[PDB]
């Protein structure tokens, strides 16, 4: 009943998540309430980018997921969790990252550009909790039913993978806490990385990731690879 493009996912993404015919139906309701909002009002990212972070990893070879609440608003969301286009300025969340791997992981420099896709490419999986937002307005999209398909993109890959890391970067990322199995995978939280929980700035988790990593016989995360 569903033609699976219409979901936007990669097929990989589609297989491994095996979503009901019902959850499609839900994701396709969503996905049209999208398109009709963008007749009134600006919708960041553009329609084609909001499954983008599907067309870099094959799931099964994820090793780290980064979550993050919703995206940037001004026009700078690429369709991947913190990552800028070039044609944008590093905005104040993804130089305080780069400031804790330039205080913490060797030969880490800073790069003039906020593309990370070459983690991507390395399996780190950089998700929004809610993959929308109104131009200008932050957190507009927070009750609008992304939450449902986050949670369970986040449950499936601790179900059906083992020994992945999850940094789970504020309230909303560190709500999806009990979807995570905690005798498989490893789950580091701390405060968001914009200016309760352990700071950000200290934090430690990407040299804390690659020791899990390594440890389990996995090939770590190249974070200076940018």
């Amino acid at each position: 009943g569903v033609d699976d493009r219409d979901l936007l996912l990669a097929p990989k993404w589609i297989s491994f998540l095996s979503l009901s015919s019902f959850l499609k139906q839900k994701l396709l309701s969503l996905l049209r309430q999208i398109r009709e909002l963008r007749l009134t009002t600006t919708v960041y990212p553009p329609q084609d980018k909001l499954m983008w972070w599907s067309h870099c990893c094959d799931p099964e070879d994820i090793k780290v997921v980064i979550l993050g609440q919703d995206p940037y608003h001004k026009g700078q969301a690429t369709g991947l969790a913190f990552s800028v286009d070039p044609q944008c300025q590093v905005p104040p969340s993804l130089r305080s990252i780069f400031r804790e791997l330039e205080a913490s992981v060797p030969n880490f420099s800073t790069p003039s550009h906020g593309c990370l896709d070459s983690w991507a490419r390395q399996g780190v999986l950089l998700l929004n909790t809610v993959l929308t937002v109104e131009k200008g307005r932050a957190g507009s999209h927070e009750g609008l039913g992304w939450d449902w398909f986050t949670s369970f993109i986040i449950s499936s890959i601790s179900s059906k993978l083992e020994h992945c890391v999850f940094l789970l970067w504020g309230r909303k990322a560190i709500d999806r806490t009990p979807l995570i199995n905690a005798q498989k995978h490893l789950v580091l939280t701390a405060q968001h990385p914009s200016p309760r929980w352990p700071r950000f700035q200290g934090c430690n988790h990407f040299n804390l990731a690659n020791d899990y990593l390594t440890r389990h016989r996995r090939e770590t995360v190249d974070w200076g690879l940018l």
